[PDB]
């Protein structure tokens, strides 16, 4: 797996609030979480289905 599979949930300096997902690698999966909306991070997805594409094991 990458590094990047295992990045926090980096919301950004946005102060808005728009639900993404990400690879939580403190529970071991795709999870969502509330992102800001710029400076979006590699651990950042659309859904758990990409999120799963992108980083899911193998």
């Amino acid at each position: 797996r990458p590094d990047f599979c295992l990045e926090p949930p980096y919301t950004g300096p946005c102060k808005a609030r728009i639900i993404r997902y990400f690879y939580n690698a403190k529970a071991g999966l795709c999870q969502t979480f509330v992102y800001g909306g710029c400076r979006a991070k590699r651990n950042n997805f659309k859904s758990a289905e990409d999120c799963m594409r992108t980083c899911g094991g193998a």
